[PDB]
């Protein structure tokens, strides 16, 4: 009955993998030929797809009709500049003048310009749209932000575009400190993985900011997320940091339908509930910590590290230890005690929210 409960609500998110697939194909359609619009304008020169996100981590366990996209752009020899004591926004300068880079018409006077940009990107998807009478495809006018691009296909699948730039440099200083998995994926690893690119897209907290992104780390270590080498590739190894991934997933979502009229859980998102989870992996570097039989021990240790945070107000971003997700000012003390107690009254009464 234990653990038995959540084995059965894996095995119904299981179920929906056919109907996320088929829409991943609709959406894939669409995106790549965006993608061949885009590389005509000489500024998105060298736009490509980031096959990144929860689809491509393998933890999409619902929500067929809503499916979220990135696009890539390399930005050669950037010059970064920390906005205020926020160790994640940044504004993006050039280090080699305007002529070199085709960027340049974005610039707002030495800095580039988030909103210049992201304009041009609207209005090229846009009128790609407009151009195709194809009554599936369908751009809706939204607040801003980013992703600014949300696209509606066959009336039904929701896409997020989010717009990112690539930058092949040295991570950021305020990174130092983060990306703690040397005890668990190896110094090795960490050193591998730090010469990666990382990403920065469009963000506010002065409005021309970026956030820093490594969307592509987090992929990379979830499929890749075991000690073992050779860990979930045989019948003796498989662990279950997945199917926690994917419970920690589901009781976020469920709570938040359960509650979608006292709107408190909206500003609590997946990658709150994903950047705890690499916590905890943190905390248990082990493969033996991960074992498919104590699947129920491993979902509650998730659970309470997840209670910890909402307790202290402090959640760590995961790559920039300095940038607290549940600070005070982006989410209010209010919102974080009222999840803190449903998600202590699920934890004790054999999480109901699950059940059929
Ligand atoms: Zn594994």
């Amino acid at each position: 009955m234990g653990a038995s409960k959540l084995r059965a609500v894996l095995e119904k998110l299981k179920l929906s993998r056919d109907d996320i697939s088929t829409a991943a194909g609709m959406v894939k359609g669409v995106v790549d030929h965006l993608l061949l619009r885009l590389k005509c304008d000489s500024a998105f020169r060298g736009v490509g797809l980031l096959n990144t996100g929860s689809y491509y981590e393998h933890v999409k366990i619902s929500a067929p009709n809503e499916f979220d996209v990135m696009f890539k752009l390399e930005v050669p020899r950037i010059q970064l500049e920390e906005y205020s004591n926020t160790r994640a926004y940044y504004f993006v300068k050039f280090k080699r003048n305007p002529k070199e880079n085709p960027l340049s018409q974005f610039l707002e006077g030495e800095i580039l310009s988030a909103s210049k940009m992201l304009s041009k990107f609207r209005k090229i998807i846009k009128e790609e749209i407009n151009d195709i009478k194809d009554t599936d495809v369908i751009m809706k006018r939204k607040r801003g932000g980013s992703p600014a691009v949300t696209l509606l296909i066959s009336e039904k699948i929701s896409v997020d575009i989010t717009l990112a730039l690539e930058s092949k440099s040295s991570w950021p200083a305020s990174t130092q400190e983060g990306l703690r998995i040397q005890n668990w994926l190896s110094a090795k690893v960490r050193k591998q993985l730090r010469l990666k690119p990382f990403y920065l897209v469009p963000k506010h907290a002065q409005e021309e900011t970026w956030r820093l992104s490594f969307s592509h780390i987090e992929k990379e270590i979830l499929n890749n997320h075991g000690k073992s080498k050779t860990c979930c590739e045989n019948k003796e190894e498989k662990c279950c940091r997945k199917d926690c991934l994917k419970l920690m997933k589901y009781l976020l979502e469920q709570l938040k339908e359960r509650f979608k009229d006292k709107k408190h859980l909206d500003k609590f998102s997946s990658y709150h509930v994903k950047t705890a989870f690499f916590h905890v992996c943190t905390q248990n570097p082990q493969d033996s910590q991960w074992d498919r039989k104590d699947l129920g021990l491993c979902f509650d240790n998730c659970v309470t590290y997840f209670l910890q945070c909402l307790r202290t107000e402090k959640l760590e971003n995961y790559f920039i230890p300095e940038f607290n997700l549940f600070s005070s000012n982006l989410i209010d003390k209010r919102s974080k005690e009222f999840l803190t107690k449903q998600i202590e009254y699920e934890r004790n009464n054999e999480f109901p929210v699950f059940d059929e």
